[PDB]
């Protein structure tokens, strides 16, 4: 009755194989899409009204491409995401593409102009272009500045050097955009998947957050309905691992995008499904380093808490979103419903499969035992209201012993009332 | 450290994926089987030429459009084309049926008699729904058909949710994921898909999946990178079989369609994690006291053991390189047969690569079996299979005329 | 460095079969022993001053066998027993179970002796039943109803001595507190040579279920007169810790031998290689993937606890429980790591001896006021009698698993910990 | 079905097709009749109690396979004689009994003359004592001299050194010996049974005979049963994965020789049925490494075939005994019935758990391949008279393609008629 859905048959499977026999089209997926959708902006998606159709739709992430427009284009680009979100909480997380060494018809002095403007105006990542070794970040994470130190770096991999130099460049970077677009030219077309697997491969096992980019629903440009090879391609790159996935031509010039948010957003819900936990989890856990981290150690025993009752949702406080990072690497069925302070962490945690941010906006309870208490309550009633949580669930909850302690080193199994 | 072997030696999926290598070149012979569709953009003997070069192994008649005489012109055609390479290399053609309620309509009645006057090898059945469905077909094909395999095309909620009771009584299964992407919603086709190919793959029975693959290249040069990444998943998920639909029956590249699913399909190929696949398909898989299966699955564990370039089976009807390929060896699957519609219909299984044999029989038996071994031998060499000191093994019959392949041996070249 | 120890080169194998390759004799075990042992009292153990000895040497329960014996000398017995251990009451304060053997036999199952004996040892507050000849659930039923209602507390472990109770194993096991493996009479009334399948049947189920296992009888026979076992029996030691059991027990070893202090420290000295050379790995993996999904707190508490503990190397789960269980539950995961269990109830901190890895701490402070204020002072009481006896050392990282609300009986938190 | 349907619930194949081990353990099952003919070998000490030649023949129909003799006592003539009423004891029956001499040793000038009387007498094996290196064996390889080329030499480990030295010594060796009972006093008695593991383990995988040793069934000596911890202890062992097991003071002077060799057959039996194949098969499999010996790839494939049919046996000719070890270090639940022409290979075979010896003596039929069909229905009639086989089975059979290839390299898969 429960067990029906959101392939839960497969899910028990004693193999892989068995796993992939069990998947069946009439178990429905009861969890909320998890698998964040990134949204170039462009003239299909600049009008206010355009953008709350997207976020309606499932947006969590505006793209800027600095390939193309004045500052003062993508200015108007940034206010119209920022008016869209403050217009209905969802945020709403803006991302900088840099233009980087691109050939049209190291990093330039355009490239910091561009970053700098993007400190100017508070964006909350750089997709950085053509990223092929670790001093590329560092020459990023200068431009940006000790004003822009709070901003996320995901690192883009194009080409050959990027993609052989790969373990460097994750050792610094937050994350990593597949950008298969200038990869697919720079190396053989047929090559990508290889790269792509790898490279989600090694990011999930890093814990850090991975994009998947270009031309997923690329037909979308002209037509209603995606092709089979499309919904295909979205799918496995869920499948593979993938912490986000991104949309470019598809709405930044084309004429439905709304339509293909939405696609993204339905074939995301049913793959993340399809997930097979069991051996994904063991996977992590046997290949990750034993951690004396009172974070790592509550996440993974949290994670663990919750499959065994199926928990509906991990509620974790977090300042910065790395304790609701920690959870995210296990991939767990469970919702994290992160609650914060900081609406640039909520923002910027939508870079984390399976995080939906709560910005948490009351003056701090005189006795801090009280306030904690009293976030987990906005996480429930928060968690209640979307339809994440029904009276009766367990929730996991995830949070620190002392102010200011840096470790969210607790956790609790908690029935919602 | 080429064909992906530090991935193929992870000790888990996990560390199979991070250890991909772009770098890693595949030097297998590319295994699963390529379909291309028939149509004004490939009907000239001389675009049939060109793609068989490219890479095509089965030509598909689609008989919701053209006459009798259009596709008779078409069968004629590549007859021709193959003919005159005879680098011979078999083509399968395979009618695929109009279809629509009647598992057969009034028309596909006579296109299947159609087809089998002219000696089509595959039959793909549209809108299978239930077995009976493909019985009608069978008895539609008549007795002179009895060797035409018949793969069903699943299309539909009915076929999908009544899946099992059609492999068991099909040859094969088609994944027709254009009309399954409009009779269920789109965002549910890859479960289907998956599914099915991991259903086909324990039954050992060829599965293949269709439509979309590379569709911008019926325009463009250059496929997307979705479409890239479909067919390497495909050929990951297990198919056996890839096709092309309007990219070689009507776009300006069908050659260059027909060459980029080569490309892809060898690399994903190499991409294979075996150790898990062949592990669980070994577990999965039942107890038999058919010997032909025996002798087929301890080959297999033998070719692992000991890397094998090929396994050399000589089959007259393509059973036995069947059952090897259910599970999926890396090794080549040479088969050496006698009859030229087995030769043909055998590219419906991944990685076995056809070879027929014209000799008159030897008078002793056992030398008529080992002159066909030394063929596959030394084919195998001039093709690029095998090497001097390769490890091959070799799959037989004990007797003349047994109707069993239950001999193996451990040969160096 | 600490690698070398405890087989950590064994249990980072990445197969069984490589694990055992990698098992190590010099490799020395550090922690704590786990598998408690059950000594028989007899004229060779009733004094007071041998019990100190065997306290002393590890015992963990007392079992008092009354197929032998009057009323009167068992009482004698359980006062010698209790006298020896207030002998030690911090460092050296051991809790010690009393458990008491029935003797038992189509027939009724509770001979009219039996109900007498067991009418006995509640008036006497023993804090364990075996059972003998437990053929069915109605048997056990049988020693609940004779057990009255002062005796509710008291955990009743089945003995399965024949082919039935074998049979009907499962039904007997979902109702018992946990099984004796009781090898003398199963090795008689079936091939001598099944008994191995028993044993290792009944300690897997027992795993999979959560519930004590008790290994019994001849496991070091020979040191009834020689203070030196046999390799076999050595190995039946060793191989009853890696089969899965809580307990492993002595008869004549320890009741009428002329070694009996020796062979509870050799049953002490082999339990602890074994227990090191488990191959965790595997085993907990096997033992999540096979239990069911759970909806109980304290469960999922107790798992999420377990995880935790691998992933940190935790030198120890420090739980407070009033009654065993919240114990009990992280013990079924096999944790590497010590299960510290603080409690208040003497009986509790007896009776977790039936469960592998725990370690009872008696606590007798009054009440705080503040209730959170009482639950910090007794992990506290825990951290410390660790640092006292080597369970910890500063800088260990620890578990503590505990109740959020004064009155429900749930330990739902878990909290993450440095020893400072 | 074609097969019996008692078939499924006898040889504990319940367990054996469980999923995990700890589902293994539980499914065990004390009315799982064994049905296969029971694999380890029994060594069985010669002593006062075990010289009469009425007393060995009940000896060998209870199971004895190997007479160890102990030259630690007793003098030549001693030995002689037991050698003697052995081999009379066979020959007044075919079972092949094969005789090893166990040296005194703590190489001494005594062991030199106890080893060149055993190349005299045409021992079959010696277990040498106090193998401590490599070069220890080597003396006892010398001391045997050229006349004793085909000598087994199984190495006792007995004290810690051995223990650390162990890789070296197995890797000069033909097998090993557990020889718990001075290991016991060499090391810490509690310690023995990480030793015992261990090198079944590496033995398992090395493809070598290892022997368990000492105290098996000790309380035997004067009692007609054994106490509850000896029968666990020979379980285990052949669960460890020992290919022999010995029995010393129970034959060799106790009052119930005959009764502990057929413990150890009853007991040996049962516990060969509860080995865990699934599990060990792959385990072997993924740690082996990769061969190009044909002998040993047509191995591990006639194995593997044996086990998808459930094949009653594996029917091998072979020369030396090789093929038959290396189908045996699979440890097949099929009985593996080696043809040989050598005497001593048959009785050498032995080491090796599963390897049940034919003696052929027929001459060569001048067509090789009527040859070897001919000693294929030579293993084939003898298995049937003993029941091993029957009509409608399947066996394996492995030979050689052309005569004196020194590779098997063929299978066949074959029903009995």
């Amino acid at each position: 009755a429960f067990f029906q859905q959101q392939q839960l048959p497969a899910a028990m499977a004693d193999t892989f194989l068995e796993h992939l026999c069990l998947l069946d089209i009439d178990s429905e997926p009861v969890a909320a899409r998890s698998t964040s959708i990134i949204a170039t902006i462009g003239p299909a998606s600049r009008s206010v009204e355009r953008l709350k159709e997207m976020i309606k739709a499932g947006m969590n992430i505006a793209r800027l491409n600095f390939s193309h427009g004045s500052h003062e284009y993508h200015a108007e680009s940034i206010a119209n995401v920022r008016e869209a979100v403050e217009s209905f909480y969802r945020p709403v997380a803006i991302a900088l593409d840099t233009k980087g060494p691109e050939i049209r018809t190291g990093l330039s002095e355009q490239d910091v102009r561009d970053l700098r403007f993007g400190v100017e105006h508070g964006v909350d990542i750089v997709f950085a272009s053509f990223v092929r070794k670790a001093s590329d970040v560092a020459a990023v994470r200068a431009a940006l500045g000790p004003e822009g130190h709070g901003i996320k770096i995901i690192s883009k991999i194009e080409n050959h050097e990027g993609v052989k130099r790969f373990d460097e460049i994750l050792e610094v970077s937050d994350g990593i955009m597949v950008a298969r677009g200038d990869l697919g030219i720079e190396i053989p077309a047929e090559k990508v998947f290889l790269a792509q697997k790898m490279m989600i491969g090694r990011c999930n096992l890093a814990g850090k957050p991975v994009v998947c980019a270009t031309q997923m629903l690329e037909s979308m440009i002209t037509k209603p309905r995606p092709t089979r090879a499309e919904t295909s391609d979205v799918a496995n790159a869920v499948l593979d691992g993938a912490d986000c996935i991104m949309l470019s031509g598809e709405t930044a010039k084309g004429n439905f995008p709304v339509e293909a948010v939405k696609m993204q957003h339905a074939i995301a819900r049913e793959a993340e499904a399809a997930v097979y936990h069991r051996q994904l989890f063991e996977e992590l856990r046997r290949a990750a380093p034993l951690s004396r981290d009172p974070t790592e150690v509550t996440a993974i025993g949290a994670v663990e808490a919750a499959f065994k009752c199926c928990a509906a949702a991990i509620i974790v406080l977090t300042t910065t979103g790395r304790s609701a990072q920690l959870l995210s690497r296990y991939r767990p069925r469970a919702a994290v419903i992160a609650v914060t302070r900081s609406a640039q962490a909520a923002r910027q945690v939508h870079l984390c499969r399976g995080v939906f941010p709560l910005l948490y906006r009351e003056p701090p309870e005189a006795i801090w035992a009280d306030d904690v208490d009293r976030r987990v309550q906005f996480g429930i009633e928060s968690g209640k209201l979307r339809g994440f949580l029904r009276v009766g669930d367990l929730v996991i909850v995830v949070t620190g012993h002392r102010p200011g302690s840096g470790y969210t080193n607790i956790m609790r199994v908690l029935s919602i009332s």
